[PDB]
C-alpha cells in the first residue's frame, strides 16, 4: 500500500501552534500524564492544526496504516539539555512539553495507557541507551538491535499505536518495521497462524529488574505467570483481506508438539527479517506505529553517553480503554495491570 | 436560555443521567455546522463524511465537547442527553408513514448533527439487516405493525434489550435524536446495580452458561447468525471488573445453557430485577441521548400512535469505541455496515 507511511510534514506555523498549545499543558499540568490534563486531553487535542487533525484522522481509520508519521515538530536542543543516562532519571523539566505535546497527538487517535510493570507504570515513557544494558533485548540496548515485535504482544491489552517522538537522533538510528503479505507467506502458513497454536511471553521490560526495587510485587505476579503459563493464541486474527499481526521475534514459540506451528512461524519470522524497512525519526518527528498491522524494532547503534545519544519520548495507545477496565485500578486509571 | 449541565441519579447509580443544556448559541452553532455539512457532503452517512466527520465533530461548541467526553470516560454511565438543539418543525414535515420514506431532504441536516454528536464518542455503524444498512436509522410508528417486536410498534410495549445483545459487534452507544414527541413517549433504560442482586446470581452472570439468540430481523457472516440461532455459543451476560461490570442480555432471546437449571434461575432473577428497575427518558425535539449499550438495556412504553403525520420520530444511530475490530464483519476498511462481508 503507497499510503501505509502516512507523512505530515508541519508548516512553521503548524509547528509553532502545536508548540505553544503543548506549553499551555506545561504551564497549567504538573506531569504530562496528570490525571487531570488526561481527563482534558482528549478535547485540547482538538486545537491542534486542522489540516494536522485531517491527516490523523486519515491515518487513524487506514486498516493498512503501517506509521503515520508528523515531521518538523520545534524541539529547542539547548533548552532541552542532556540525554539523561537511565529512564528513571527522564522525567526533566525540560522535556515537560515535549510529553504533553506526545500527548496531544496520541489522544487523537485513541486513549493514552501504561503498564504497572513497564517503566514504574509512567504512561509517558522514555527510550534512551543504558550503559550496560547495549545487549540487553529491551529498548535501552544500543550495540544489539532491538528484535521486531508488536509492543506488549504477550497481552489482550496490547497498544492500538505506539507513539515515538523524537527528541533527538544525532546519528539517524533508524526504527524498523514490517507487516505481513498473506499471499507471499501462503494460504497454508496464513491458516497456521490464525490457529490458537503459539505461545507469547511477555518481554524483559515488564521484568521487576526494569522496574524500581519499591514496586509492589502483586504487580509482577501477571507477568510471571503469563511466563510460565503462556495461553496458547493465534498470531493473526480480523478479515483475511486485512489480518492484524501479534508476534515477537524473541519471545514467541510454537506449542509444543505442533510441527506445522512451528514452521509456520519459523516461515513468519524469516519473513518479517527481510521485509524489515527503515523509518529515521529525527528530533521533531513524532509517529504513530498501528500495533495491528506492524512489527517494529530499532538498528543496532553506537551509544556515546556523553549526554548527547538518541532520545525518544514513547506512549501507548487504545482504541478501546473501557475493553481493559478488568485489568485498571478505576474508571480514570491509564495504568494496565494495577488490577 | 443558558448553557447547564449536571448529574442525575438513579437508585445508586450517581451519574446514570448526565444532562447537557445547550445556550441558545451553542444550538446556533450546532445547527450551523450540520447545515454546513448538508451543503458540503451528499448524507450523513456517505463514505466522504464519515471520513472526516470526527474531525467536524470538533467543530461542536467547546463546553459540550468537555461534556460530551467526560460521559465518554465514564464506565457507569446509563445516559448522556444532550438537550435544546434547534428543530423547524414546519420545515421538517410530516413524520413519514415507514422508514423506507423516511430518509427525507428535509430531515438530513439532523442526521448530520445526530453523527456530529455520535463521532465524539466513537465511529458510526449501521447493520446490513436493519433499515438497508442505513447508518442514520428512524424510528416511527408503522400502521398494521402496533404489535410487534420492533422499534416501530405502539400500542404494545418494545421489551427492554442489550441493542444487538447477540452480536460479538453490538454497539457501545445508541444515538437517539428526537425530531418530534408531541407526547412525552419515553425509552425505558434499566442497568445493574450488583448491590440488589445475591452474590450467587453475579457469580453465575458471569458464567459463559447463556444463549442469547439474535431477533428474526437479523455467506460466512450469515453462516454465523445461522449457527448462533441453531448452535449458540455459551456466552456471559456479565464482564469486565466487578466494581464495572458490562450487561448483555435480551429480555426476549435470551435462555441457559441446556440443562443448566442454576443458570436458568440466575437469568430469571436478573430480569426480574432489570424489569423491576426500568425508568425513563423523554426526548423533546431537538434532544439527544446516547444510550451506554455496555451498561443498560432499552425498550419502549406502549403509545398511541395516530398514523397522521404527526407522531413520534426519532433519528437514531449505533456507535462503536473500536470500529477496526469489526473488520472482519465488514465489507472494507471504511464501510460501516456490520454483516455486508
Ligand atoms: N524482541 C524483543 N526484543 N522484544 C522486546 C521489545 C522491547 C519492548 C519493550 N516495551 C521495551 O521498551 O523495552
Ligand atoms: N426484546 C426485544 N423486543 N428485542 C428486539 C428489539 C429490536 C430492536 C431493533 N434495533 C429495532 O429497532 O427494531
Ligand atoms: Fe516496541
Ligand atoms: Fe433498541
Amino acid at each position: 500500500h503507497m499510503t501505509a507511511i502516512r507523512e505530515i510534514r508541519l508548516s512553521e506555523p503548524e509547528s509553532a501552534q502545536a508548540a505553544l498549545l503543548a506549553l499551555e499543558c506545561a504551564q497549567r499540568y504538573a506531569e504530562p500524564d496528570s490525571a487531570d490534563f488526561l481527563a482534558d486531553a482528549a478535547v485540547l487535542a482538538h486545537d491542534l492544526p486542522r489540516a494536522v487533525r485531517r491527516e490523523v484522522e486519515r491515518a487513524r481509520l487506514d486498516d493498512r496504516l503501517h506509521a503515520l508519521v508528523v515531521r518538523g515538530n520545534d524541539v529547542d536542543q539547548d533548552a532541552l539539555g542532556p540525554t539523561p543516562p537511565h529512564w528513571r532519571q527522564a522525567r526533566t523539566a525540560a522535556s515537560r512539553r515535549y510529553g504533553f505535546l506526545l500527548v496531544l497527538y496520541a489522544s487523537l487517535l485513541g486513549d493514552v495507557v501504561g503498564w504497572a510493570t513497564q517503566q514504574d507504570g509512567r504512561v509517558v515513557t522514555d527510550v534512551l541507551p543504558i550503559e550496560g544494558q547495549e545487549d540487553s533485548l529491551v529498548s535501552s540496548s544500543s550495540s544489539v538491535e532491538l528484535g521486531w515485535h508488536t509492543e506488549d504482544a504477550f497481552s489482550p491489552y496490547r497498544a492500538d499505536y505506539v507513539g515515538l517522538f523524537s527528541l533527538r537522533n544525532p546519528d539517524s538510528v533508524a526504527t524498523t518495521v514490517a507487516g505481513l503479505d498473506p499471499d507471499l507467506v501462503g494460504p497454508a502458513v496464513v491458516d497456521v497462524l490464525f490457529g490458537e497454536r503459539f505461545h507469547i511471553r511477555p518481554d524483559n521490560s515488564h521484568l521487576p529488574t526494569h522496574n524500581s526495587g519499591g514496586r509492589l510485587s502483586d504487580y509482577f505476579a501477571g507477568i510471571v505467570e503469563a511466563v510460565e503459563n503462556p495461553r496458547a493464541v493465534s498470531i493473526l486474527r480480523g478479515h483475511r483481506d486485512a489480518p492484524q499481526l501479534c508476534v515477537d521475534s524473541d519471545f514467541t514459540t510454537a506449542v509444543d508438539g505442533d510441527a506445522e506451528a512451528a514452521g509456520a512461524l519459523d516461515t513468519l519470522i524469516k519473513h518479517l527479517g527481510g521485509a524489515l524497512y527503515e523509518v529515521v525519526l529525527g528530533p521533531g518527528d513524532v509517529a504513530f506505529l498501528d500495533n495491528r498491522n506492524v512489527v517494529h524494532g530499532r538498528r543496532p547503534f553506537r551509544a556515546r553517553f556523553d549526554g548527547t545519544d538518541r532520545w525518544l519520548k514513547r506512549i501507548n495507545v487504545t482504541a478501546d480503554l473501557r475493553k481493559s477496565r478488568a485489568a485498571r485500578r478505576d474508571a480514570q486509571a491509564r495504568v494496565l495491570g494495577e488490577a
